[PDB]
């Protein structure tokens, strides 16, 4: 009597999974969004105070995006006419508010179109950067000083990243970075000139009569980069007529040899930043640091103070070298850095000192380092059970590193294997997110004792609504290649009878790191697919996965469309050894990377599938950005791996595709994946004669994201399945 | 017979159409090449001798693409490096072949990437465009003139046509005219400089890296149109020392006032030049007769002696107002007119004196002029039968208008009613073409008293073979609506049963002035459907269609999108009525203005059909060019007629489309129907929430035509066709 999950559901948000999205204020206290009505939050009673109560502004004129609260709390940002560029750039009309005077100030407003606002860490001053010039305010009403003057569309970017650098460098748009203090505005500036420019047409509304087209510098696999430069202002030293005085930080010797990327900017006290540059042939890298000098007020990057942090296996971290954690007096910190057994640990640092010291060891991974005390390292790992989909919060006696605690392990062992954590500031308190393999639950936690002070977020509401729906269950396993563990995961048609044959869509990523096998609860696609049309959705990690050790994730180093490729076959394979899945029913899709693995599978001629949905992937390494592809296949050269890149493309691949039912899928405005690559791709299968499936999306870009257009890919591809599958 | 005709036999040419053509040289010799030779002949005996031997450029070194024999058979222009361009325009590399000697002319040579070459028409003189700028030679191994200056690539066009006027008013590249002497050489000229550009990628070859933005100058409805200029040279008069001087003819008084366009160019005399001027409101345009003054070297066109055309119920001429054909003298003239009752006659025209005189009338049309000598005026008419699908070759009796021959109509009744013809010079012969109902036939004939010299071709080859295939038969026929008679073609089966119930698709043009209904012989993938797989092809010319006077062809006038879509589903109904067709299995497609009708019909929610396929089609008025646009719907402005130009897109419908499986086509780099028009199609039924089928053609323009790529539509079409009738 209980219905199923349905696409209708996935597409319409039928079931809600509530959150619970904090930010820590301060030591003791967190400002969280409720019913528009921002509250300020005690954390260790719970007790709380409306901060800004929605009645506010609702006679402001346009509608409101987001909020900026200043650390002061004297004065909150109020961002509107938000127009999104890229994946985390855009622009924005901004608005002040003196909460002292409840006030929207008047005078000096931030202009319109701004690219990017940043509060300083203390106080009310603010940063902002307009035509790509950076510009500063001590006083939300004062006139703000220009700090750069080069800015120039296109060109020249100060305090805001280009194209590369949004995407695979910062995953941020910004490049601004205050000091603790709130002195000195630390910058980047980018320098696309020689760039060359990716340009596609993009239609807009019925109404336009002419198409655009849009130019953006984007420097494609061996093409020339943009460089970059860095700078410090000092804050407290800017006068009504007076220019404002950028000190500039050079970049190593080792680097300036070459072409070099910025990777990482850490302000490690009020007087030392940390730098960590990487070439070109991220193989190496160097992290910087600089102190300031009171007496010219210049700032000094110490050659011996140097660390270097190369791989002799592949490239350097898991996607650029890791953060640093510095201890409060800033002589030391901690990084995650991949060990003689390559898997990656924590190492401590002492600053004036050469190698370093692991903390951690074992065949496991530690994700990420949380936060830092004078008695204890917080960090997340994979180490509970083996189980290398599965994310946990430990705590390492600083004083004795064998005492190692699970924080997360034992809170709900059946409920909660995959865990996010989020300290306040000197984290005397920590809300923990387990998002798996359950329902998402969000808890507040003391760090004195470690005791649970609080649920915030259970999702009962969402528990009750689905204890009428037949639901998928989830299998986590593995299966051995070569004496070698490879997870995968199942998501399993409800009343899964193992003594009947099911068909199975292998839902791949596969990329350099990725992982698609893990322990987190999703509603979804796939959880569609298998509640309905009783379709099993297998994942598989094989070799060039990560979190599992450089071994398994270095396999592929200058090899993108090998073993990765012949591993999801494999896989596949073993799945139909198996007595419940019909290996004349087994598909394969995949977006972007997953994409170009899922082409390049239904091109092998292994015979193993039957049909196979690539979405916006990739076709030939040389149209993908430098620095992502560069990372893992260096430079499409003769002296160096053109070989390899050419003998990768899914275009070569064309014929074995007469084996297969394809279906291509690409957004005309994608700035990521160009069209370009699909459009290849297509043409090569003309070329040779094979029948395939198409559609295009007007004026989608990568996530193909839009309302309308997002429906419409997932209903297509459903019937492309249910037909492929002779589904009902 | 058993053995079909297979879509394998359409795409790969199995059965092939033989032909004749033939290039006449003189008043009774003509050109003609056999595998590779290049044989002339005498029309009055037959007798062939060999011009010229394949085995005469071997050692050329390049491939040759055509050949161009000069007037007085003494030089060969060989055309190599062949590149195209637009429909008619291209560039190449030319070579000078001397006949009375054994050598390829190498200086001077003609220099590469040129854009158009021309004879005179008498001697050898040369005049040739390149870099947008005319050139003239005297002699074939002598230096050329350079006749303009102006010459600037998407700006300024001397002597070539820019886009809209190449594919919508001459329908070529060329934009030179030879007088008959030789001595003149008046040209036109195109100014871009303010005419929008539409932008498309284009993604060439798999080793290019960035994709390439083309750009070309192209105005859409109602935008700022290229301006045009006229001009004559003497080119007796050409000295290497001073510059050729050029003498401008500017455009009557009349056509000033506001936008025009020059629609034809036409020689009388030695020094007589006829230009016909057409407004931007393509309802009134003027000829003007022009005469070269001996003593002032000037060009005089007494405004005295202008004749006006002029519609009151749509626009001027089928496409432009027709071609005048003046006698000998250069006194007179024919020019076919729409009389009153709104058929289109020849009237003769005398320089001096006003109006003309009809020498033809009927409830039939005058397709063209063909050719006139001093006792007869020959033209193709519609006439016998009463058959608008049917045309015949006629001769009037210059001194006596009543008396008329037909000089097709009997030669074979039952095999030949759709003839053209190809006249020698001064016109002692003349070579007719049938191309249907039957295989094609090819005959040569003295006009002295009309005798049958011999036959040319008559396919005995092809028409053997297909005697063993089952092929479909073709039913002229014709329906009533209301009072007025519509006529439609059907291509039956074999072995058609009246009783038996079959599939139908609707092949769909219906544009202005179109005609799908007729006596023509085809072997196309119509030919196949019908043939393999059973599927009854109908094809209906309902109101806009052409060659049945300006009623029917009026109709359509500001309306487009109305009454030619009404006539097609109102077609199919009848069609669904006559017993042997189910109902339930009713198609339509169309390519361009195909495209555009059936998307229509399919958004109608008339019901009538199950699926349909539109490729390249139009979406929305304001995207295609002008000159062809604001001819049926004037200027998409408030005060003209802005309101149906919005009421008329494929997108406002789409909704419609829930109720049919839709198929959408469309070439990415399609110069002609922009890329765009589909793009906001997909969008709408995006944006709406309908699913459809999709297919894009990388780097293919409106045809389609690559040997590749016009395969793979095909056969995609044809899977289409066959899921969507149930077809095994
Ligand atoms: C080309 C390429 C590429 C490589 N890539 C990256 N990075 C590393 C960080 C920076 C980035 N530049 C490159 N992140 C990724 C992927 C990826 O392919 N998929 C599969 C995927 N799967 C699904 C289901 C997707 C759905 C929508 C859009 C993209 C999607 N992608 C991912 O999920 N993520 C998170
Ligand atoms: C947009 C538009 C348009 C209108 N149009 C024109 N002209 C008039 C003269 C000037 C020109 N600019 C516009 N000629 C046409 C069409 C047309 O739609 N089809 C259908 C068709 N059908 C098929 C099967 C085709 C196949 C390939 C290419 C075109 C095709 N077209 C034609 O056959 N012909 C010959
Ligand atoms: C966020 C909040 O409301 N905190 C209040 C605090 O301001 C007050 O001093 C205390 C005693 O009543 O109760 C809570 O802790
Ligand atoms: C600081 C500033 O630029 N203010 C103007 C604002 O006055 C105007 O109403 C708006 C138009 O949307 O453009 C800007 O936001
Ligand atoms: C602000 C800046 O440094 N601009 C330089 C420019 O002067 C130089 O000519 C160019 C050459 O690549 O590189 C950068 O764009
Ligand atoms: C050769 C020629 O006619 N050039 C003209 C130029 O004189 C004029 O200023 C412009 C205005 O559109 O159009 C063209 O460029
Ligand atoms: C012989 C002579 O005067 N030649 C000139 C040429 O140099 C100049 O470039 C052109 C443009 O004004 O006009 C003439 O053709
Ligand atoms: C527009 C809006 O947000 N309205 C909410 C209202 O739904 C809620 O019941 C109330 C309780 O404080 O708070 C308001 O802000
Ligand atoms: C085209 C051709 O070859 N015509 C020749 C002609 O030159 C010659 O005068 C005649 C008499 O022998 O024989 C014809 O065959
Ligand atoms: C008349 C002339 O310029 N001929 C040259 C030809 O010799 C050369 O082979 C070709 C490209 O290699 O370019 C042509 O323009």
């Amino acid at each position: 009597s209980r219905k199923t999950y349905t696409l209708t559901d996935y597409l319409k948000n039928t079931y809600r999974l509530k959150l619970y999205s904090l930010r820590w204020i301060s030591d003791h206290e967190y400002l969280y969004k409720q019913e528009n009505n921002i509250l300020v939050f005690n954390a260790e009673y719970g007790n709380s105070s409306v901060f800004l109560e929605n009645s506010t502004f609702d006679e402001f004129g346009h509608s409101i995006n987001d909020y900026s609260i200043s650390p002061d709390g004297q004065f909150i940002l109020l961002e509107y006419n938000y127009v999104k560029q890229w994946r985390h750039s855009y622009t924005a009309s901004y608005d002040i508010y003196d909460l002292n005077k409840r006030q929207l100030i008047t005078e000096e407003r931030i202009p319109n179109n701004t690219q990017w606002v940043t509060w300083s860490p203390v106080g009310h001053k603010l940063a902002y950067v307009w035509n790509n010039d950076i510009y500063v305010k001590i006083e939300p009403n004062l006139p703000s000083y220009r700090i750069t003057w080069t800015g120039k569309e296109d060109i020249i970017y100060n305090g805001i990243t280009d194209w590369v650098y949004e995407e695979e460098v910062f995953s941020a748009y910004s490049a601004l970075w205050w000091s603790p203090n709130g002195t000195f505005l630390a910058y980047a500036q980018f320098n696309d000139t020689e760039v060359p420019l990716i340009e596609y047409s993009f239609y807009s509304d019925e109404s336009l009569q002419y198409p655009k087209t849009v130019r953006v510098p984007y420097p494609k696999a061996g093409a020339v980069n943009p460089t970059v430069k860095f700078f410090v202002v000092n804050t407290d030293s800017l006068s009504s007529v007076t220019n404002a005085t950028s000190i500039q930080i050079t970049a190593p010797a080792s680097m300036l040899i070459g072409d070099h990327y910025l990777c990482d900017v850490t302000w490690a006290t009020q007087e030392r930043i940390s730098l960590q540059w990487l070439r070109r042939i991220q193989n190496y890298s160097v992290m910087d640091i600089c102190d300031y000098d009171e007496s010219s007020g210049r700032w000094n990057c110490l050659v011996a103070r140097q660390h270097i942090e190369m791989s002799t296996t592949g490239w350097v971290g898991r996607f650029r070298p890791s953060e640093p954690h510095f201890t409060l007096d800033g002589n030391s910190f901690y990084k995650i850095i991949s060990n003689e057994e390559g898997y990656r640990h924590i190492c401590y640092f002492q600053i004036d000192k050469k190698d370093c010291t692991f903390i951690t060891k074992g065949t496991w991974e530690v994700i990420g380092i949380e936060a830092l005390t004078s008695d204890y390292l917080y960090y997340i790992s994979n180490e509970y059970k083996g189980m290398p989909g599965g994310r946990n919060l430990y705590k390492i006696q600083l004083s004795d590193y064998t005492k190692v605690t699970c924080l997360s392990c034992e809170l709900n062992p059946e409920r909660c294997q995959y865990y996010s954590v989020s300290f306040s500031k000197e984290a005397k308190y920590y809300q923990l997110r387990c998002s798996g393999p359950g329902l998402p639950l969000y808890t507040l936690h003391s760090s004195v004792n470690d005791k649970g002070l609080r649920v915030l977020e259970d999702n009962s509401a969402l528990d009750k609504m689905l204890q009428n729906v037949q639901m998928p269950s989830k299998k986590l396993d593995f299966i051995i290649l070569n004496e070698t563990k490879f997870w995968y995961q199942m998501i399993l048609p409800p009343h899964f009878d193992k003594s009947k044959k099911y068909p199975l869509l292998l839902d791949v990523y596969a990329g350099p790191c990725s992982q698609k096998a893990d322990t987190v609860f999703r509603l979804n696609w796939a959880t569609y697919l298998a509640s309905t049309e009783n379709i099993i959705v297998a994942s598989f990690d094989g070799r060039g996965s990560g979190y599992q050790g450089d071994k398994i994730m270095h396999a592929i180093n200058r090899r993108l469309g090998t073993f990765e490729v012949e591993d999801q076959i494999e896989a596949a394979r073993q799945f139909s050894k198996m007595g419940f899945v019909d290996n004349k029913r087994i598909a394969i899709w995949g977006w972007s990377y997953g994409g170009y693995v899922t082409s390049m599978v239904l091109g092998s001629g292994s015979g193993v599938f039957k049909c196979g949905i690539a979405v916006a992937p990739v076709s030939r390494w040389e149209y993908y950005d430098s620095v992502y592809t560069e990372r893992y296949m260096g430079l499409p050269t003769p002296e160096d791996n053109l070989d390899h890149y050419r003998n990768s493309t899914v275009m070569s691949r064309a014929e074995n595709f007469k084996q297969v039912e394809y279906l291509l899928i690409h957004g005309t405005a994608d700035d990521n994946v160009h069209f370009q690559q699909s459009a290849q791709i297509s043409k090569a299968l003309v070329d040779v004669g094979v029948d395939f499936q198409a559609m295009w999306y007007t004026d989608e870009d990568h996530g193909i994201a839009s309302s309308t257009a997002h429906q419409h890919i997932y209903t297509h591809m459903s019937h492309f399945i249910k037909q492929c599958f002779s589904l009902p």
